[PDB]
């Protein structure tokens, strides 16, 4: 574990993360994507192997040793807000048990379901809280990667408003 497990967020590329494993932002098929998928796939190509999992699930796939989880949002589309807000909690508890089960020290993580899956409403709080519920209890260093600046800033209130 962490020696005093915290969260931060950085606005960057999630395929330069610092961090002992990544969370992909993945489609069901294990298919190449778009937005944070599309990075994890030129980077950690290998990883996409039998990466195929349903919605609101979690699997975890080796790129030499560097562990990649995908972990399959809703995509708000198709689903209700009800089944959706479901499966989004769902998947990051999927999460929180893969991080458990590596063994390691810190994971990055976008949030999911906020992209080309949120069926064009704002889900900062929404994804972030169902995070949140999944890895407190964990106790790997945790880092959220963005790409909006505001969501930096709305993510890092957030995260300083609980410590
Ligand atoms: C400027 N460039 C090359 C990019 O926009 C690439 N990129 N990809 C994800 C991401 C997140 C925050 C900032 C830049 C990010
Ligand atoms: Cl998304
Ligand atoms: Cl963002």
């Amino acid at each position: 574990g962490a020696m005093a497990p915290s969260y931060r967020v950085k606005r960057m590329d999630i395929a330069k993360n610092d961090e002992e494993c990544v969370v992909n932002a993945a489609n069901p098929r294990g298919l190449p994507g778009d937005g944070v998928c599309k990075a994890v796939y030129k980077k950690w190509p290998e990883s996409f192997k039998n990466s195929a999992t349903p919605v609101g699930t979690a699997k975890t796939v080796m790129c030499g040793t560097y562990p990649v989880i995908h972990a399959v949002g809703p995509n708000f589309s198709n689903y209700t807000e009800s089944e959706g807000d479901r499966e989004l909690a769902a998947a990051y508890r999927e999460v929180a048990k893969e991080v458990t089960r590596l063994g390691v020290n810190s994971v990055a993580i976008p949030l999911l379901s906020t992209g080309v899956y949120s069926g064009g409403k704002d889900r900062l709080t929404q994804s972030l809280n169902h995070l949140f519920t999944a890895m407190d209890s964990t106790d790997a260093d945790v880092v959220i990667y963005c790409r909006d600046k505001e969501w930096e800033k709305k993510i890092s209130e957030a995260i300083q408003m609980r410590t």
